[PDB]
């Protein structure tokens, strides 16, 4: 869920998980557009794979799951359920994905009018 999400970012990379509540136009909730940077793509990604996680029969943002943070590096488990796998796997990827990025502050509370109906495809 997202008590996991913010604790797996945190782990990894060097920022607080705040930093990415409302950033480009993906990182918050929901999004739509052309993502703005690297920061922004690894949360459309994100997107895609809690969108995934919900039509396997998940509840992203909600269901709780074990993990351990280990030299700054997300471990999995563990896991009761397919779910809990799957979700684990989606902020690992996302933790993994933002630790390697620079920080745009300009992006940060970007105005929505600015972002594209349409976004890119989910993998
Ligand atoms: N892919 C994202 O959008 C996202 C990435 C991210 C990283 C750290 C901390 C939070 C983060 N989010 C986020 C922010 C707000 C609401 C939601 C929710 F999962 F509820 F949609 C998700
Ligand atoms: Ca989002
Ligand atoms: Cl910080
Ligand atoms: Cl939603």
């Amino acid at each position: 869920g997202i008590l996991e999400l913010a604790g797996t970012v945190g782990c990894v990379g060097p920022r607080t998980p705040i930093a990415y509540m409302k950033y480009g136009c993906f990182c918050g909730l929901g999004g739509h557009g052309q993502p703005r940077d690297a920061i922004d793509w690894c949360c459309h990604g994100h997107d895609c794979c809690y969108t995934r996680a919900e039509e396997a029969g998940c509840s992203p943002k909600t269901e709780r799951y074990s993990w351990q943070c280990v030299n700054q590096s997300v471990l999995c488990g563990p896991a009761e359920n397919k779910c809990q796998e799957l979700l684990c796997k989606c902020d690992q990827e996302i933790a993994n994905c933002l630790a390697q990025t620079e920080y745009n502050l300009k992006y940060l509370f970007y105005p929505q009018f600015l972002c594209e109906p349409d976004s890119p495809k989910c993998d």
